[PDB]
């Protein structure tokens, strides 16, 4: 109803297209006199300024830097047109920066005893006609997106999280409300609504705009409505397929915003509710679902994160037969089955082994490592000359490999092996590689793994032993290799000689010195009979 409110002289866009690039300059706490002269300048053309694109992002600016005083100041210069703004494209985000500072304002009134929150009450109040059309607004629904975590004081996008006074709590109510009225034109029963209405709102569900708003709601609803009236106005109660519903769920399926909306819906459904679309129209979907990576599958995690013993049991019944052809683009579905497998006391554990070393460790092959198969090893970072970091994916990866170490020991000895596997170089690479060395330090398990693995393991890394003690990541290997090297004592002896050799490089390295301390070289040195206690100490207190 009110957006366009003039336009800025030239002089007027000159000043301040001068004011923004001098403050992004800093140039100075002399700031503040300068910025609140923007502020006397900005005074009687808030409007104008907020609405320019050329001056938007000025605004924002002089919000973030400004007096509490001056912040209501501003927030009071938009009274009566704060529908308009949030339909702006620029204004829309000059509110989105004005209400967060806001929120913590009002946290501080409500810790620090015409107030923000009052303020803050009365805009409420002139949204409230225009919530419904707020909504599916390409730009006003994210003002109202954020509104609602505000007043639910949920993290804010813009470990952002302050406290709300109670009005907050009877405003989130007004708005929960007015939007069902306004969608359900008139109350009192799910009986009264029309399927008109109610197919009118699943469809919503699938918009860009207006989906995540009502996931927002259906996640929030709960704290006062115990209906919950918005998750039934998109879904049944039960107990029975209506096709109208069920198609309903195909359309959610065969989408990547329906799906998303979907498996977020899922995780603050009360457990009544997904039991029954699970019984009623998951559970015979469940392969295809999740072979409809992505997405599709995603909600078969989240199935399986919120669901109870004997469904998740079925669930896995059902999935670990076709693991290995579901891990083909995605690890991440392995994890949540493992997890899913554990968590119900090792149910189908074996085939769940059984289906990984398939994927990874195929006994029908020469090049077997899932160092290949697991971290893209030969494609990965390990070696560049081109000075690159580990990237976020192996990372990603390694940790996957490592739980599958603590899954079972099949999984640590098929590395070991893989790792013996390897040309040495390409195994002493991984020693000073960023990620990959933590894979090889976690497959150190002393009680875990037999000797004669041990003995080869102790074989390609004691040729390095000192140039791996002085490096960042060498030395975690070389302090393990202290335990890992019980009853293998003929090792202890030839490391430690290998280091008391090179005494002062080892020292005087950052890293070299500590090694230093965990193997107790300074006995070694002075009372090497001492020593030779420590070592059979050592023996007996892990085994």
């Amino acid at each position: 109803p009110q957006m366009f409110f003039g336009v800025l002289d030239r002089e007027e866009l000159e000043y301040f297209k001068q004011a923004e690039s001098t403050l992004q300059l800093d140039a100075f706490e002399e700031k503040f006199q300068f910025v609140t002269s923007i502020i006397e300048e900005a005074k009687g053309k808030e409007l104008k300024l907020v609405t320019s694109q050329i001056t938007s992002k000025l605004m924002e600016r002089v919000i973030l830097e400004c007096d509490e005083t001056q912040l209501k100041d501003i927030f009071q210069s938009f009274n009566g047109v704060f529908f308009g703004l949030s339909c702006h494209k620029y204004a829309s985000h000059v509110l989105e920066t004005l209400f967060v500072r806001s929120a913590a304002l009002v946290e501080r009134e409500l810790l620090t005893p015409v107030t923000m929150e009052n303020m803050f009450l009365f805009m409420l109040n002139e949204l409230k006609p225009h919530l419904k059309t707020m909504m599916n607004h390409q730009y006003a629904s994210h003002v109202l997106r954020l509104l609602i975590l505000i007043l639910s004081s949920k993290t804010l996008p813009n470990n952002k999280v302050y406290q709300t006074p109670e009005s907050f709590k009877s405003e989130l109510r007004d708005i929960i409300t007015t939007l069902y009225k306004g969608f359900t034109n008139g109350a009192e029963s799910r009986s009264d609504i029309s399927q008109s209405t109610i197919t009118k709102f699943r469809e919503y569900s699938v918009d860009k705009v207006a989906s995540p708003v009502i996931q927002l709601i259906i996640q929030v609803e709960g704290i006062f409505d115990r209906d919950r009236s918005f998750w039934r106005l998109v879904f049944n109660t039960a107990d029975e397929k209506d096709p109208k519903e069920e198609s309903f769920l195909e359309y959610l399926l065969s989408d990547p915003v329906g799906s998303h909306f979907l498996e977020n819906v899922i995780g603050s459904a009360r457990l009544k509710y997904v039991e029954r679309l699970y019984r009623l129209y998951m559970k015979d979907r469940i392969v295809k679902l999740a072979k409809r990576d992505t997405t599709g599958a995603f909600v078969v995690r989240a199935l399986l994160e919120h669901l109870k013993e004997k469904d998740v049991k079925q669930i896995l019944d059902a999935v670990v037969p076709e693991l290995s052809m579901l891990l083909n683009s995605n690890m991440d579905f392995g994890t949540a089955i493992i997890n899913a497998s554990n968590k119900q006391g090792g149910y189908l554990r074996d085939d769940v082994i059984a289906q990984l070393i398939q994927k990874y460790y195929p006994e029908k092959s020469d090049a077997k490592n899932i160092l290949e198969s697991c971290l893209l090893l030969s494609a990965s970072t390990l070696g560049n000359t081109r000075d690159d970091w580990p990237t976020a994916e192996e990372r990603r990866r390694s940790v996957f490999l490592e739980q599958l170490i603590d899954y079972d020991d099949k999984f640590l000895n098929i590395t070991i092996d893989s790792m013996l596997a390897l040309p040495e170089e390409r195994l002493i690479q991984m020693c000073y590689h960023g990620v990959f060395s933590h894979v090889v330090e976690h497959v150190l398990q002393t009680t875990r793994v037999d000797i004669i693995k041990r003995k080869m393991l102790l074989n390609i890394l004691s040729k390095e032993s000192v140039n791996l003690a002085c490096n960042v990541y060498g030395s975690h290997i070389m302090d393990k290799l202290w335990e890992f090297t019980a009853k293998l004592t003929l090792y202890k002896e030839r490391i430690a000689r290998a280091l008391v050799l090179e005494t002062e490089k080892v020292k005087n390295s950052i890293y070299g010195r500590q090694v230093w301390k965990n193997w107790k070289l300074e006995l070694y040195v002075r009372k090497m009979w001492d020593w030779k206690k420590l070592i059979k100490e050592q023996e007996f207190e892990i085994f």
